């Protein structure tokens, strides 16, 4: 069987069980391995862990761990009741109060490589 996927090493995270598994590589298309990301980062799905999949295009995702932005508290705005995870590239509309705003027309925040932009502070 073809074994085209080498031991996956990527930024801001790692496979679980890296030492029981590293010698098993390379592996075949269809195999998958659980992984986690560093604090402040997340799989694109926004879950606490996810699968790295050996595909015909190599490992997917290409960038397994991306910036994580948590939505919860908004100063002078509407806060949520529990922490909602967002990932790099996602955006939401924040509800500001009493003539305060995020100063970007639509009161939208985007999860960027360096966190929320602008921050969840209505001014």
């Amino acid at each position: 069987a073809l074994k085209p996927c080498e031991f996956p090493q990527f930024k801001y995270g790692r496979l679980y069980y890296e030492e029981s598994l590293r010698p098993n590589f390379p592996v075949s298309i269809g195999n998958k391995y659980s992984y986690k990301c560093d604090n402040g980062f997340s799989p694109p799905s926004g879950y606490s862990w996810d699968y790295l999949r050996c595909t015909a295009q190599g490992w997917e995702p290409e960038v397994p761990c991306v910036r994580k932005c948590v939505f919860h508290y908004v100063e002078n705005g509407d806060s949520a009741y529990w922490e909602k995870v967002y990932v790099q590239g996602q955006s939401l509309k924040v509800q500001c109060y009493n003539g305060y705003s995020l100063q970007n027309g639509q009161d939208t925040m985007t999860c960027t490589e360096n966190g929320w932009s602008p921050p969840p502070k209505c001014i």
